């Protein structure tokens, strides 16, 4: 059973505990959609750790990321923008995937 999506393992505990319920991705992962059931692995070792159900998707830009996006990331907004500047340098167009761990 291959993984459909991966996360940095520093997110694993937040996802399993339900503290992190969205992910913000670039055009590479814009194909996920409400109702998808996805096997999730760690980015570093591809260890499966959960199956998620996508509950909502939306587009977002750097300048329209909100406090509520940050809360759903278990982050402050300033922290979230810094994460995005590191993982998606120079990018401004993103896609929000909201999910629940099954
Ligand atoms: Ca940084």
């Amino acid at each position: 059973q291959p993984n459909d999506i991966t996360f940095f393992q520093r997110f694993q505990d937040d996802i399993l505990a339900g503290r992190k319920t969205i992910t913000i991705r670039d055009e590479s992962e814009s194909h996920f959609k409400t109702g998808d059931v996805l096997r999730v692995g760690r980015f570093e070792d591809d260890g499966y750790f959960c199956t998620i159900e996508v509950t909502a998707t939306s587009t977002v830009t750097l300048d329209t990321l909100t406090e509520k996006h940050a809360e759903q990331e278990n982050m402050t907004l300033t922290e979230l923008i810094k994460v995005i500047a590191d993982i998606y340098p120079g990018q401004t167009q993103f896609y929000v995937i909201e999910f629940k761990c099954l």
